DNA sequence: CCAGAACAGGGTGTTCTG
DNA sequence: CCAGAACACCCTGTTCTG
């Protein structure tokens, strides 16, 4: 009830439909309106911790969309 | 030969005793003064190329150490 | 030609405003 | 509460100077 479920950080709130930190916030928005061509350096299961989060985007942005994550929950919770 | 012997870019010269670019070279020097104590998020095998040596400075330095590389090259 | 400094870019993270 | 924006910092990479 307290820590973001894409790096285990303290959450700040329900973003994007999912407890998230601002940082997960922040980088699952910036990887969603840009380009996420991304690559892993090991087997796509780096673990996504507080520091480690910076290590491999790949990764990262893999964890978002598995937890959910989606820019319109919010909207789409109206509903 | 002419590649960086730590993530295959482009080498730039000798620095620190060993054939790399200088995004390595100065990864390395920021590595040593850093004291950061770097820690790998996968099984410390990381590979370390040109498109991906941002991705783990755990093994990225790990792999300047076994390269050779050292601050005092003679 | 190379080390370190200085400057630059890229990537990440926090506070503000609707 | 939670969106995107604006502000801020960190991390990496290139050109300058000793
Ligand atoms: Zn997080
Ligand atoms: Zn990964
Ligand atoms: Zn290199
Ligand atoms: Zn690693």
């Amino acid at each position: 009830s307290h820590m973001c479920l894409v790096c285990s950080d303290e959450a700040s709130g329900c973003h994007y439909g999912v407890l998230t930190c601002g940082s997960c916030k922040v980088f699952f928005k910036r990887a969603v309106e840009g380009q996420h061509n991304y690559l892993c350096a090991g087997r796509n299961d780096c673990i996504i911790d507080k520091i480690r989060r910076k290590n491999c985007p790949a990764c990262r942005y893999r964890k978002c969309l598995q937890a959910g994550m989606n820019l319109e929950a919010r909207k789409t919770k109206k509903k």
